[PDB]
C-alpha cells in the first residue's frame, strides 16, 4: 500500500492516543493500548527509512550515477523484499484497527494472532533469509559507502544534495543501514510489553506467548547467518 495513505493511517492512530476517550479508560487497558501504538507508530517508521533507502538514495544512484542493479543489491540487499514485507506486516496491523471501532474511537483487544502469523511458517522464512543476508552484508555495505565518499567526488557531490532534501530528514545512508539492522531485534521488546498489559485474556495471552518465542528463533537464525558470513569473509 501507499506511503503516505500509511501515514495518514499512523497520525489517525496517534490521535486517539491523545484523545479524551481513552485517557479516561482503565489504566490497565490505557496502557496496554498505549504499547501497541508503539509497535506501529514503529513498524511505520521502519517502512518509511526503507523506502527512503530504495526511492531516494537506491533510485538516485542507477538514475543518476549509473549504477547497476548489482552495485546497489551490495549496498541495499534484499531491500525490494524488505519493504514487501514489512508493508504487509503493516497492513495487516491496520486491517486489525479497522474492524476494533466501538459502539471515530477504537480499542485493539486481540493483535497476537498477527504477530504469530507474521513470525511463524514461510514469513518467519523469509525474514531469516532477508535479515540474515542485509545483517550480514551490514558493515561493507557502510564501508563501501565511505569509501565511495571519500574517493568517487560524483557520489560526493549526489549524497551531499541528498542530505539537504526535505524528504530524507538528515538520514545518512550508514543511519538508515543502521536503523535497519537493528530493527528485527525490537520486536521482543515491543511484544513483551504487549503481554505484560494483558490481563483476563487467555487467546491473547498465549499468542503473545508464542510470537515473542517465534521473534527469538527467528533473531537467532539471523544471528547464526550473520557470524557465518563474517567468518566467511575472512
Amino acid at each position: 500500500e501507499n506511503l503516505y495513505f500509511q501515514s495518514m493511517e499512523a497520525e489517525s492512530w496517534s490521535r486517539i492516543i491523545d484523545s479524551k476517550f481513552l485517557k479516561q479508560q482503565k489504566k490497565d487497558v490505557v496502557k496496554r493500548q498505549e504499547v501497541i501504538y508503539e509497535l506501529m507508530q514503529t513498524e511505520f517508521h521502519h517502512v518509511r527509512t526503507l523506502k527512503i533507502m530504495s526511492g531516494v538514495y537506491s533510485q538516485g544512484m542507477m538514475a543518476d550515477l549509473l549504477f547497476e542493479q548489482q552495485m546497489v543489491e551490495k549496498l541495499f540487499p534484499c531491500l525490494d523484499e524488505l519493504i514487501s514485507i514489512h508493508s504487509q506486516f503493516f497492513q495487516r496491523i491496520l486491517e486489525r484497527k479497522k474492524e476494533s471501532l466501538v459502539d471515530k474511537n477504537f480499542l485493539i483487544k486481540r493483535i497476537g494472532d498477527v504477530l504469530v502469523n507474521q513470525f511463524s511458517g514461510e514469513n518467519a522464512e523469509r525474514l531469516k533469509k532477508t535479515y540474515g543476508k542485509f545483517c550480514g552484508q551490514h558493515n561493507q555495505s557502510v564501508n563501501y559507502f565511505k569509501d565511495l565518499y571519500a574517493k568517487d567526488k560524483r557520489f560526493q557531490a549526489f549524497v551531499k544534495k541528498k542530505m539537504s532534501s526535505s524528504v530524507v530528514r538528515r538520514l545518512g545512508i550508514p543511519e538508515c543501514i543502521l536503523l535497519v539492522t537493528q530493527r528485527i531485534t525490537k520486536y521482543p521488546v515491543l511484544f513483551q510489553r504487549i503481554l505484560q498489559c494483558t490481563k483476563d485474556n487467555e487467546v491473547e495471552q498465549e499468542d503473545l506467548a508464542q510470537s515473542l518465542s517465534l521473534v527469538k528463533d527467528v533473531i537467532g537464525a539471523v544471528d547464526s547467518k550473520v557470524a557465518s558470513y563474517e567468518k566467511k569473509v575472512r
